[PDB]
């Protein structure tokens, strides 16, 4: 048993809720929240600029030292780093951004992050401002991750049409 209400079964291991991520991870302070990350860990907008907002900018410091210690992420590629006032730690995660022109074949390599933990609270990796189609994201997912995953999906609109189209 885990302290996740209100989700919709998707599959064995996939559930989905409409919710803002931040305010679900404030209520739960899940072990794993994902961060729709860049490889700069430039949280400027969408779910990061709203995590590290959260956070009081304490996400950005932190984000700031990695890079400038590690270099970028790899497109597909993650990190591990504190989850803050949210979770006790924060998964980041870079999606493929179609904005900018990047392969979403490596969509299903971002979601094989998520395998090595075993709960995660997330958001549909490079949908929102990372340009990709949410229902093929969805997809990506539930045929990639094998680990218990909640996903918090921010629009009501969208979140219906997910659940209706759901295969
Ligand atoms: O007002 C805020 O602090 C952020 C609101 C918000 N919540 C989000 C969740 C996901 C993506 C962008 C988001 N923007």
């Amino acid at each position: 048993v885990n302290s996740f209400s209100g989700y919709l079964k998707l599959t064995d291991n996939v559930y989905i809720k409409n919710a803002d991520i931040v305010e679900e991870a404030k209520k739960v302070k899940p072990t794993v929240v994902v961060n729709a990350a860049n490889v700069y860990l430039k949280h400027g907008g969408g779910v990061a600029g709203a995590l590290n907002k959260a956070t009081n900018n304490a996400m950005q410091v932190e984000s700031d030292d990695y890079i400038a210690t590690n270099g970028p992420l790899k497109v597909g590629g993650s990190c591990v780093l504190s989850g803050h006032n949210l979770a006790k730690h924060c998964l980041h995660v870079v999606g493929p951004n179609v904005n900018k022109g990047e392969d979403i074949q490596l969509l299903k390599s971002a979601y094989e992050n998520f395998n090595q933990h075993e709960v995660l609270l997330a958001p549909l990796l490079s949908a929102g401002i990372f340009g990709a189609d949410p229902i093929h994201s969805l997809r990506v997912c539930v045929d990639t991750v094998r680990t218990n995953v909640y996903l918090a999906v921010f629009d009501k609109n969208l979140y219906d049409k997910l659940v209706s189209s759901f295969l």
